């Protein structure tokens, strides 16, 4: 129904509705980042990186490769990556 | 800093990360509409349709104007729009 859809998107919005969490994705918008990449970008408790990592795995909106010794995580969702590449250009200029 | 912004962002997608306010939102997202547009739209109790708009217009992200005694809602906020575009185009596909 025209509503399930609307519930929908408001759950991928509530789950890119955190603040860590979404500086995660827009980071990923500009292409895949090692966990040092972010943790470094972030610049907030290891744990905390992983756990915010872990959470968006959980819900499909990233996903990880390996290479080495770096993982490299990248946006997964397609609906997910567009919004997040439209809230990063917007909340940027 | 990089984090203020993620920070606006986010309360963004918190105020948007509700049913029945990004439904209007998306309707929106289509052109202005009229209260009773929305309301013969959405289906849905005439107090619950009036207290979204008022609290999407305190958002700041709707607006209304009048023409004889149609009220005719639109899209205030540029950054909110955008995001609701791209959301209603990848929630329909």
């Amino acid at each position: 129904e025209m509503a399930t859809r609307a519930r929908a998107a408001s759950n991928l919005l509530k789950a890119l509705a955190h603040e860590g969490r979404l500086m995660i994705m827009c980071y990923l918008a500009s292409g895949e980042k090692s966990v040092t990449e972010l943790e470094t970008r972030l610049s907030t408790r290891q744990a905390a990186v992983s756990q915010q990592l872990a959470r968006l795995r959980l819900e499909g909106l990233v996903q990880s490769r390996r290479e080495g010794k770096t993982i490299y995580y990248s946006l997964s969702d397609p609906r997910a990556a567009r919004v997040v590449q439209t809230v990063y250009e917007q909340f940027c200029s």
